[PDB]
């Protein structure tokens, strides 16, 4: 559909040009009219929300369907979702570069703050045993977050670079994402 | 002098368009034709590492400059590093986008990054008995400097959308940074 282009044109936009990008610009690159954009997204809030639940939503189900039926400790099951997670944005770095825009935004509301939480009950589950308690507060989980995006970043920006040691990079950036973020 | 202003646009286009950005751009941009870029530094790796050292040492000397004749257990000296750090890319946003891009660059020369280590001998001291091992070595080094920065970047992101609670970031940034670096 055109909600798709438009979706998609929005994940190029962010990406490239920040949060920050025009309507008309994302409009305009999926071979719209702004008018047209605004049918399907009434907000530029909106569409934050609703992208951020779909890149979420493009990593996550994936995720659930590996892991499924496994048994695994927190650090497991954590360290499966980090090494996921770069070779997802390895994979699709517009979509990474969106995402952990979108995820720390201002903008988006408690419904879309509560579908993301729940989107993976094991995992959220986890995590509230095992992520720093600060970073499950309302104040500072968009930073905690933020931190855990910024550190995945690095490790890709490292493993696309230097792609002979990328396992290396990943575990080295989970380990020091582990001792930044958890108890 | 025109190398002066030089280093200034090569900030400005780094910050903006990465480390990757024309000797044209930065030229027209410092107001001098290319040829004359080229007088002052015949290489773009040259300007890389030049660039590199003169942010290094904008921030570097003022700090000397403010520790001189205290007395710092290893975490004090880190903490006053790293507030400043945050208050320098906060004051300086182009400064701090365009150096951790050059911080790990593969074309610093051993040169370079040995002048880097030694600029503030006290800190490299401090630092040799706290960073984990891994990220001083050859092969992880310009990696845990990678992951510091990225970090940095987001506490002054934070510090910078949400002043009201600058501080908050920067402390609970600092304790992330030291867990994740850190014997
Ligand atoms: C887009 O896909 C994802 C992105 C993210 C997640 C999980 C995702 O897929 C399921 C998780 C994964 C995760 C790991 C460890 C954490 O702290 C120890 C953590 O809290 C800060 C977080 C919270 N989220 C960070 C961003
Ligand atoms: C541009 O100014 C600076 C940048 C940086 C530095 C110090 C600087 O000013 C003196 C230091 C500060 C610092 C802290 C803690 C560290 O690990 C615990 C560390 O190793 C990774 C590092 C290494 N460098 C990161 C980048």
């Amino acid at each position: 559909d055109k909600k798709q282009a438009l979706l998609e044109a929005a994940t190029q936009a962010i990406a490239q040009s920040g949060i920050a990008a025009s309507t008309a610009v994302i409009a305009r690159n999926a071979g719209v009219a702004e008018g047209t954009l605004f049918r399907y997204f009434a907000t530029k809030d909106e569409l934050i929300n609703t992208l951020y639940l779909h890149l979420y939503q493009d990593h996550c189900q994936s995720l659930i369907m590996e892991l499924d039926r496994s048994i695994t400790d927190a650090k497991m099951m954590i360290r499966f979702t980090w090494n996921s997670y770069i070779s997802w944005g390895l994979n699709h770095p517009a979509r990474h570069r969106a995402i952990r825009q979108l995820a720390v935004s201002e903008k988006l509301t408690k419904e879309t703050k509560q579908r993301i939480e729940d989107m993976f009950p094991e995992l959220r589950d986890i995590l509230h045993r095992s992520v720093l308690m600060v970073f499950m507060s309302d104040e500072y989980s968009a930073f905690g977050k933020g931190l855990f995006y910024a550190l995945a970043e690095t490790t890709m920006d490292f493993a696309a670079r230097d792609p002979a040691r990328a396992g290396e990079y990943i575990a080295l950036g989970f380990e020091a994402m582990w001792r930044a973020l958890t108890r």
